[PDB]
């Protein structure tokens, strides 16, 4: 019966500069590991598909989570990206240039508004309708991920209960008899020196929503949680 007031992570973090926020939705408790860093606005990277597949599902802009756009024939620098992609597949591969495409259906317009209704982060979209979530104009804090990822947990969001229920899914990392692990990295992927992990774990007895955020890549920041997660027990089998 974990208490998450009384948790410590600093292990976890060796060698690493970074913050972990963990929300007991049950209990209603949060436990923050490096405050001040949970306060700084960063960079979203590709924490940021969540948002752009929910609003893309909202208004139509794609269709469902196999929603199909077909590669341009463009080789990129992960194999992974050079294949025709889903939202889905593009969100668990991380395969930016499908979000690219998605967001300039949205329009600067549509998201420009969508941002300001969910009050996300500085909400500032002047890198560029393709560019603003890339190491670019937009920014919002570790603290200010986990309360939109609360939302949508609770699903509490401006969003039809069947999108939230399919971006949900879409997040899914890894499931085991007795937990459901949701998350999405992000990585400034040019030097590696910024990465995150949200998401949610749920588990028999209740729901909790964590952000990690490191000067480390992104699978590092899945890594760190990984390893938190089975140190407290919410991890099992
Ligand atoms: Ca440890
Ligand atoms: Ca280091």
């Amino acid at each position: 019966h974990l208490n998450v007031s009384k948790m410590n992570v600093d292990d976890e973090f060796k060698d690493t500069d970074g913050t972990f926020i963990l929300h007991d939705l049950q209990k209603d408790q949060t436990f923050v590991y490096n405050r001040k860093r949970a306060n700084q606005r960063q960079t979203p990277q590709s924490t940021f598909k969540v948002v752009n597949a929910l609003i893309g599902l909202q208004v139509k802009a794609v269709r469902d989570e196999y929603d199909v756009k077909r590669w341009d024939g463009v080789k990129r620098e992960f194999e992974s990206w050079n294949r025709d992609h889903t939202l889905g597949s593009a969100m668990r591969e991380s395969a930016i240039w499908y979000y690219q495409a998605l967001a300039r259906d949205i329009g600067e317009e549509r998201m420009k508004t969508w941002l300001h209704t969910l009050s996300y982060g500085n909400e500032d979209i002047s890198g560029g309708i393709d560019q603003f979530w890339l190491q670019s104009s937009l920014t919002i804090s570790p603290l200010e991920q986990e309360t939109f990822l609360e939302k949508l947990a609770k699903e509490e969001l401006p969003f039809d209960k069947p999108v939230m229920k399919i971006v949900k899914r879409m997040m899914i990392q890894e499931e085991g008899d007795h937990y459901t692990l949701y998350g999405k990295t992000g990585t400034r992927l040019t030097d590696m020196g910024l990465g995150w992990f949200v998401g949610f774990i749920k588990t028999e007895h209740g729901s909790y929503v964590f952000v990690t955020n490191v000067d480390d890549s992104g699978t590092k920041a899945k890594n760190i949680t990984v390893d938190i997660l089975k140190k407290y027990g919410l991890i099992t089998s």
